[PDB]
């Protein structure tokens, strides 16, 4: 029922989600001059190449890849992190046009598009257990701005066609993530919640300062995609990004400079 329309966005999600006006919501916007740099912060580790990629999937409000978490494949350590986090999907939120798209904001900046990397806590056993835990899970945010085209990226691009429709899925595997990777782990981290319903308050967000780039002609496959399933009107998938949310009594720290 909750969506990124008029009737169903962000601005109605309180009534099914009460959380949605809690004290650590996300994405917000990150204010780099307010921003504390943290000399306690240990190294991050983006540990990826054991990932396994699964399937890719349109929910109805996003695309989605999956990987087999049933081992410490693809992990990220380090940073603000205690303990080991298992990468269990990425998805993106993106715009209708190339200056609006992403959730979090840097300095009141919008970016064309956000990629999500969503990990869980390994001590808590499972995702489903992690993602109810102040500590349970990290995701690392990255924000794509149009200019040249990211290679890394095609795989994701070139299959989109194969599942235009909300509940669609295909085979997805031998991808690797380390290809949607920046050159710099720079990063602000913050405590936070989940984006989408059902917002869980459960998420150390660790949110790199260098986007990466990709093409004109990647982002407008991602709009070609569809909110609704196969045989109904057809809403194309754009704008599926909440806005950014009051900070509160919460401080970003900086893991730079
Ligand atoms: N946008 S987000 O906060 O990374 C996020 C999104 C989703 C979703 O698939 O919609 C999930 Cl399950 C977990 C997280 Cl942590
Ligand atoms: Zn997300």
């Amino acid at each position: 029922h909750w969506g990124y329309g008029k009737h169903n966005g962000p601005e109605h999600w309180h009534k099914d989600f009460p959380i949605a006006k809690g004290e650590r919501q996300s994405p917000v916007d990150i204010d780099t001059h307010t921003a504390k740099y943290d000399p306690s912060l240990k190294p991050l580790s983006v540990s990826y190449d054991q990932a396994t990629s699964l399937r890719i999937l349109n929910n109805g409000h996003s695309f989605k890849v999956n990987f087999d978490d049933s081992q410490d494949k693809a992990v990220l350590k380090g940073g603000p992190l205690d303990g080991t986090y298992r990468l269990t999907q990425f998805h993106f939120h993106w715009g209708s046009l190339d200056g609006q798209g992403s959730e979090h904001t840097v300095d009141k900046k919008k970016y064309a598009a956000e990629l999500h990397l969503v990990h869980w806590n390994t001590k808590y056993g499972d995702a489903s257990k992690a993602s109810q835990q102040p500590d349970g899970l990290a995701v690392l945010g990255i924000f794509l701005k149009v200019g040249s085209a990211k290679p890394g990226l095609q795989k994701v691009v070139d299959v989109l066609d194969s599942i235009k429709t909300k509940g669609k899925s295909a085979d997805f595997t031998n991808f690797d993530p380390r290809g949607l990777l920046p050159e710099s782990l720079d990063y602000w981290t913050y405590p936070g919640s989940l984006t989408t319903p059902p917002l869980n308050e459960t998420v150390t967000w660790i949110v790199l300062k260098e986007p990466i780039s990709v093409s004109s002609e990647q982002v407008l496959k991602f709009r070609k995609l569809n909110f609704n399933g196969e045989g109904e009107p057809e809403e194309l998938m754009v704008d599926n990004w909440r806005p950014a949310q009051p900070l509160k009594n919460r401080q970003i720290k900086a893991s730079f400079k």
